[PDB]
């Protein structure tokens, strides 16, 4: 027993009005008779395109980042400008934010109780590096992030979040994620939550996968006890992401 | 005499569909009969709308931030997608992104050759700290800045650049440089620009002003030999930017 998957399409900053109208109509098409929720994550400048081009009742629209609050941040976008608009799901502490643009377990935290409060449904990465796995920091990092996230947070707001744990070490490294190393992290993370917070909030809570998902893994890996759905990179610009959403059946 | 000016219009992470719909309604009701080139610098979110509503032929779109290339970024904007979408002026190295966002001078550069290179218009910022103004550092702040830039470029490159002076510490403070501190500063960065890069291309480059500019203000920064124009930042946001424009040729 699961609670509702998610399937999220992390587009990153690529596509073109073109490619995009065309994966939309491929989405559109798409026949799924399941209890899942559906996502897409495009750049800010398709958030538009794609909020009038999407018609499927069981895809929403997020962002991909934002700061907290409105004013003098020439280039950045704010969570009232995405309410505004209409955005009301969003992925925060991705790990290139991190990586390449200081985003600290703090800034990401922040985010994340700015924009919980705000109503929007959001999608928290946490993941280790291969330095930290290498040298025995898994569980130190990973429920590091996960704390500091919390502290900001009351009980009520964890019908809000939703998290991806991103397997940091095994993206362009040349490692291999199998489900088994996939599950212990997702394990970890919800026996976390179970102990600090609560079996209830913990049995409610989606835990995404954010590593290498492609159709030909993700039934494998949803498979998995702790596995509740998928954080998709690469395969989410494709078609494939068909077979992904069907795997959380 | 003077090239043909600028009112450059940053609207920065601010706004609503509403708010910004009305200003709009303001800036294509406006008769403006001297030569003069408008922009309006909206949030990602807003560039559809923006474009859309906006129809005055003397006002331009620009983003207010991008990075070079598309891929595994992220939240960030590339310009290909810009380009895509029809965007061809662009706001690079704002005081905003450097401060907070870690960009530093090489950042800016490779960012503004990028942008010559996709045949965007940039708007190239400069501008002294504070602190370094006090110190008596400004002259070595600004020409060291506008080398760096000056490094990636070729003297083709020219024609598409404009230099934005602002110094961080008249940013929406009240504190605007007096008409001498501007027209000093400006006169500094033309002469460094004849200098190194040639005199044609000097008599030609717009250099702005930005920082507490305002309708009543700007007639007099105007008269300044240097001074090209304006990036707007907080009056932009007001009908008062009509007067700003009023104030160029
Ligand atoms: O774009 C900005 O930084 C503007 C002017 O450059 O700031 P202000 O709100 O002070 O006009």
């Amino acid at each position: 027993s699961k609670p509702q998957p998610i399937a999220a399409a992390n587009w990153k900053c690529n596509g073109s009005q073109q490619s995009l109208s065309e994966l939309i109509d491929l989405f559109n098409s798409t026949s799924i008779n399941h209890d899942v929720q559906c996502v897409v994550a495009s750049t800010f400048v398709h958030l538009a395109m794609t909020k009038e081009r999407l018609s499927h009742p069981k895809f929403v629209i997020a962002a991909q980042n934002a700061i907290a609050k409105s004013g003098a941040f020439t280039g950045e976008v704010s969570l009232p400008i995405l309410k505004d608009f209409g955005v009301n799901w969003i992925v925060l502490g991705h790990s290139e934010r991190r990586a390449y643009y200081g985003e600290t377990n703090e800034i990401v935290a922040d985010k994340v109780a700015a924009a919980v409060a705000s109503g929007f449904m959001v999608i928290a990465c946490i993941g280790e590096t291969l330095q930290e796995r290498e040298s025995g920091r898994t569980a130190v990092v990973v429920l590091t992030q996960i704390a500091a996230i919390a502290k900001k947070l009351k009980k009520a707001d964890w019908a809000k979040v939703v998290i991806a744990y991103e397997p940091v070490w095994a993206i362009g490294t040349g490692k291999v994620a199998t489900p088994q190393q996939a599950q212990e992290a997702h394990a970890l993370i919800r026996s976390w939550v179970s102990s600090k917070i609560g079996a209830d909030v913990a049995g409610e809570l989606r835990i995404l996968y954010g590593g290498s998902v492609n159709g030909k893994n993700a039934r494998t890996l949803y498979q998995q006890r702790d596995v509740n759905g998928f954080l998709v990179g690469g395969a989410s610009l494709k078609p494939e992401f068909v077979d992904i959403i069907k795997a959380t059946q």
